[PDB]
């Protein structure tokens, strides 16, 4: 499968997450209706191998393809008036699933390939008095919330299927943890590798901070 790679909270909760996403995942020179690659920015409260096995898990996913070939966006992109379909289109979308409570599939963002390149922001954010997390593109309207899991958040995973930069990772905990620094680790498939660009922690210890995670080819 494609690589994951994660970072785990044991303590403290992960209380928000701003990910950055290149435009870097699909082909204009690809036909009409192909997909490219997709990367994702998922939370869960357990360690799996595969993150996706987890029963509760909430994603952030960059598609490299128009809305419409995405699966699961019928009457969801939320833009869908103000962007063509063409090659090299680009699609934002917040997923939760839940073996309790669903597949949950939020709104999703069409993002054309005129438009200029620049990365996809996502946000997951909790509202502790709320007992729900805010979640979807800031400053667009794919935006919803999502109640909090009754195991909180404690690990955030980085998924690609093919070569693939986040410009830009903040992860924010309730609490400090010195360990969460180190507790980098992924589930290889000797197929891409990962590089960070920097990591730094705020003076509170409480928010990390990685710059230009990219996976890429290893042959």
């Amino acid at each position: 499968g494609p690589l994951q790679c994660h970072m785990q909270a044991f303590n403290a909760n992960i209380i928000s997450v701003d990910a950055y996403s290149a435009n870097d995942l699909s082909d204009k020179h690809a036909p009409l209706g192909a997909s490219g690659y997709f990367a994702d920015v998922t939370l869960t409260g357990k360690y799996h191998q595969d993150v996706f096995d987890a029963r509760h898990w909430l994603t952030m996913r960059h598609s490299g393809t128009d809305c419409r070939n995405v699966k699961g966006t019928d009457s969801k992109v939320c833009n869908i008036d103000y962007v063509e379909n063409q090659p090299g289109n680009s699609c934002a979308q917040v997923t939760q699933r839940s073996h309790l409570l669903g597949w949950s599939s939020g709104k999703a963002l069409d993002i054309s390939a005129t438009a200029p390149n620049a990365p996809v922001h996502f946000r997951a954010s909790l509202a502790p008095s709320l007992q729900t997390w805010w979640t979807g593109l800031p400053n667009t309207c794919a935006v919803q919330r999502y109640n909090a899991p009754h195991n909180p958040y404690k690990i955030v995973t980085l998924t690609a299927s093919g070569m693939h930069t986040w410009t830009k990772l903040v992860i924010m905990l309730d609490a400090p943890e010195p360990s969460f620094f180190k507790s980098w680790s992924c589930e290889y498939n000797d197929s891409l590798s990962p590089v960070v660009g920097n990591i730094q922690v705020s003076e509170d210890g409480k928010t990390y901070t990685l710059t230009n995670v990219k996976y890429q080819p290893i042959l």
